[PDB]
């Protein structure tokens, strides 16, 4: 893996992102998979084993989890990583079709739109971006208020016979890890606002 | 990987596919895989430990949930992604097939012909794929009436003493992935229905 | 990976192979493949697990499907897998060496005998994935009499005090894949038969 | 694997930094990568049915461990790889970026400011990695005081009953790690420190 | 993977291998090691879940298994492969010296003491293939007299209070696989013997 | 992988290294971390449910595994591999920096003194390795006097109420490994033994 097709790879072959895009959100996504790599891998290994309910009955365990995390972190915040990697895919494979569209022609002025249309959907993509990664923020704060995962819940459902007592093995680590995600989405927001307005001014000052 | 070999890849060389077989319903093939490796890895993982039932006696969990399941979700979605890939995967060897003939015919109008079979045949392999997306629509229907996954069941199978109670671990997680399978089929489905439509113009428009 | 040259290694650089083995074989292959992987990564997952009886004394339950099961399903397959796949890699490595003796000839007709001797091997070769593929339907025949899967079993051995009753875990699953591996084993063999009488009439029409 | 192109990679195809930041401070990067590896893979695995404490109650082990190892060292040093590893990540996306705004200029001195930003940008990136390294150290050292991990614990949390002890694993196997890590995160601060006086002098010398 | 390149590396780029050695026992090596990786994989997962005793003190089952069981069926293999695998391996990296030092001494007859003493050393790397198979047949023959797995087994070690009965798994399955490597060891023996005498009489037509 | 572009990087691009260091302890290293490999993937697997003590009382087994194996055998030979492979890593990573510094001077006698200092950095680096070899045959010898694993132990350690013994699983399994590694890093030694001396030599005979 050389540096150069590595950058050109996660730039997405786009002539009109600017340094934002190409290098620091390009870093961020990057450090977002590793994180979340560690996270499925290690402190996320199989969540359940890390819930236990102090009970005998069975079923009571798994339905007090159910009740307390409807979508796990890890997991939501991979749906997160492939709502906001779709963008970058589709308008890589926009950019790649003009130019297999463009290798064909030339067998055979139009530049100019193809340009204006690429810029039109780059634009649209980082603005799918920013929306996707807003309802993550909403969809996670919702399910998790507290930034930092419970440590200790009380649950009553069904199955169990009366009010239990389970415990989260990790709720400091797992609060850790949180963090970096709220983190890196939070800069990856900021990231794709910034260049969304770069984007703007400079349309602007070319008019 | 270069964007323009891996579009390569993914549009099977094919010169006859336009922009929504190459671009749009690609970017929705790549999307369904990623979903369906993360249910695979996490949200369906063995999903026999997920389903629990309230008894002791050996053998009516297995057989309950066999019942209940005859076809495990994240399974079913697998069959019906090699169904579907089966088509691109024969249309993209057929194409290279040509090139190979023509490659060693070279050594040694033809073409016209082989540009007309090369059509019939990608118009009936996106029908193919349309016809398999449909059955697994139907498939899924009758198993799982339910858009939702069902949360707790009643289950009285001949091992079993009498009826007992059994839970589904994530009824709202495997949900959330059942929606996004859904609409990915359902997307794809209709942009199988855009392409037969826009070939069908095209050959009309032809003559 | 590209289309040309990943069809240049299942075609196993023949020029003797026509477009059935090159092409709808190929993906048969691919195809059975894939399901072979499916079933050993889920639904076959260590097969033992799935395989429950309804008794408390150990080894009854090993020992009950050892009987019901001399050979795992999907471990036959794999086996029919590598057997059928020995005939193309044999045939690939014979055109590779004679690629090899004809390059190192040349820095120092023979050119028809090798044709003649590369035309007998692939002949051969194909007929030896007949026999294997024929032969491997006789022994699923006789091991697992039904298509289908019995779900539940009743066994009786030394080690278990009485007869007992076990389950099969997925029945109905394990079903689904069988009718397509035999699905797909069945139509490798009309293909080979294809490709033999082709080649036959091609070899009888140069005569 | 070349080692020309392994080197490129590592190196960050930076020119500004000398041989202390290519070559040694590279070497102690991948050892603490592989040392990092084995560990999670062997002496840390899952790191929960390591510790055991001595209670039959359920939900003291999670607890008391959670108390005594509010973050795991292994994925402590799986974070602090990563926050090392982004500057590194970050200055080499810099000189690329560079050299794609410097081929994209050459088809329509500027560079002189470009190896004097780059230069600024290498230096604020160790010392970045200098700061990252140092907080890690008193994050270790606040949380472990001891460089050799305790043996045998006394915890007494509301769900155990009374206090109880618990053992770690492994106190003298992860006690070596933690050594090699301890060792090789100081070697890395010694060799950013060098690197950033060695820059110094060299920009004095300069002027 | 090109099959050129495959079968280069295969045959360990050496002009004095004939045909056998480059493609038949390179097909039989290749079956073998596909054949271990499914026994590995499935057949012997982990090898000790296989292997119950009738018993409930703790450490009979584990010494039982250890007595009948001196070295595993599948490791010994593995150990075999590898045995088998370093005389090719060496002689690889001999020719490839060869091809070094001739490089270098470019830029600076030899060629016929090269050649010799690179045929010489094949010879001997073939023989010493043919004794560690030869070995490796004795090992397992008196390790295991019957080609067939054990199926039920007498023990009675210290641990076990009296004399107990143990279950082997699979013993028709591993009787299989056991079949399949004797079978591809025997071939790559009288492989290995038709290429020792096809290599001498090629000297003494030589002279 | 071919075997020129193999050889080069086991090499590490080195022109001082003669034949033993290229092709003999090339091989050796290779051979060991193949053995390394098979050891932890299935003789050493997780190494604690391989040792079981005669006992019911939680934590006993756990301490008196750590008392009679204070560093495990693979781990430590994983240890030992990182060990040796650093001299190698480093001296690799020297000369790739001479040949990017000529490299950048070639576009602005020194060689012979390049020449120089990477001869008296490969020598040091073969003592290095060297030493490091003895350094692990010592500790091995220390912590593992006999050769062969022992196969039952006696441990009274404070969790445990009264003396118990405990059974290594594999005693004769690990024991051959050990040989083999034992063998192995023995051969290592002398082949860098003989790279020493035969530097010295060749340096003597140039003066
Ligand atoms: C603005 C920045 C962050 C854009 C970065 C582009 C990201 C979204 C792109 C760059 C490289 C892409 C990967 C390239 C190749 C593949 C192989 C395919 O079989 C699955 C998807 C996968 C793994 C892609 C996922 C999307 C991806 C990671
Ligand atoms: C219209 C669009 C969605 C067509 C996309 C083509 C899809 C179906 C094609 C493109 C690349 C193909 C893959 C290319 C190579 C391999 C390796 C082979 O050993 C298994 C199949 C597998 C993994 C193919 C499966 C089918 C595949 C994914
Ligand atoms: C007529 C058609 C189906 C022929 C298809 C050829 C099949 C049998 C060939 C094509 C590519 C081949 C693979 C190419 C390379 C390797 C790597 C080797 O280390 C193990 C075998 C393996 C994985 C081969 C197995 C046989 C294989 C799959
Ligand atoms: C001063 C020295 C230590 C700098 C070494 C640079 C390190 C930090 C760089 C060199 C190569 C880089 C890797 C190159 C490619 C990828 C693939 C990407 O999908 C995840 C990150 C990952 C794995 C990078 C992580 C950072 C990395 C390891
Ligand atoms: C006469 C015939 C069978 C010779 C076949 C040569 C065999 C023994 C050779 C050919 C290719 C070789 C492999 C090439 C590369 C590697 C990578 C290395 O990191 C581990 C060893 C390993 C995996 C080699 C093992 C030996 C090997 C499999
Ligand atoms: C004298 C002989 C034995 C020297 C052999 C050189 C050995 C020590 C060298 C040759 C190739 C090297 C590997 C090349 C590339 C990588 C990738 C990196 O991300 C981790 C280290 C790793 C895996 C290296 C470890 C050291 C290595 C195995």
């Amino acid at each position: 893996m050389n540096w150069t097709g590595l950058y050109t790879l996660l730039s997405g072959v786009n002539r009109h992102s600017t340094a934002i895009g190409r290098v620091w959100l390009s870093v961020i996504f990057i450090f977002r998979i590793m994180v979340l790599v560690v996270a499925a891998e290690s402190v996320w290994g199989d969540e359940k084993s890390s819930f236990i309910c102090n009970t005998l009955q069975p079923g009571c365990n798994s339905v007090c989890y159910d009740q307390f995390f409807p979508i796990s972190h890890v997991r939501l915040w991979s749906l997160q990583l492939i709502l906001v990697s779709t963008p970058a895919l589709l308008v890589a494979m926009h950019v790649a079709h003009q130019q297999h569209i463009e290798k064909k022609m030339l067998r055979l002025r139009h530049k100019v739109h193809i340009s204006g249309t690429l810029w039109w959907t780059y634009v649209i993509s980082v603005v799918f971006r920013l929306l996707f990664e807003a309802v993550f923020m909403y969809v996670f704060y919702l399910l998790y208020p507290g930034y930092a995962m419970v440590r200790l819940v009380k649950c009553d459902v069904y199955p169990c016979p009366n009010t239990v007592d389970c415990f989260v093995s990790r709720p400091t680590e797992k609060t850790v890890f949180t963090v970096f995600m709220l983190a890196a989405s939070g800069i990856c927001i900021i990231l794709n606002v910034a260049e969304v307005v770069y984007l703007i001014i400079r349309a602007c000052a070319r008019r």
